[PDB]
DNA sequence: CGTACG
DNA sequence: CGTACG
């Protein structure tokens, strides 16, 4: 769970209104974008995050 | 070169398969014992270079063109 | 579930 | 280039 909480903690420390990219999260958290994404898409299905469609997608606390 | 070996192993498996016949990167991966990802890398490469023909689908089919 | 992508 | 994929 280390990552899930870690990602939310970051998105919480960066304004509930401001989004962000997985790549962004990766470079800031020192973690593989692939793992970042699985974590992100999961939180999104759980409805914990808000995925903003597009290329690339944008993530922000729900 | 390992990369070229795998390229050749792919070309040989499809030449033996039969020019008009095709198969998935999955079968290719299981038969040559190489992760499906790498197979796809060589496959799209060889396709780019016209040596192989991709038959769109889910999943795609590959054959010697 | 297609994914090839580095 | 969107890729999360076991």
């Amino acid at each position: 769970q280390d990552q899930e909480q870690r990602i939310l903690k970051f998105l919480e420390e960066l304004g509930e209104g401001k989004a962000t990219t997985a790549h962004d999260l990766s470079g800031k958290l020192g973690t593989p974008k692939k793992e970042i994404n699985r974590v992100l898409y999961s939180l999104a299905k759980k409805g914990k995050l808000q995925k903003e469609a597009g290329t690339p997608p944008l993530w922000k606390i729900a």
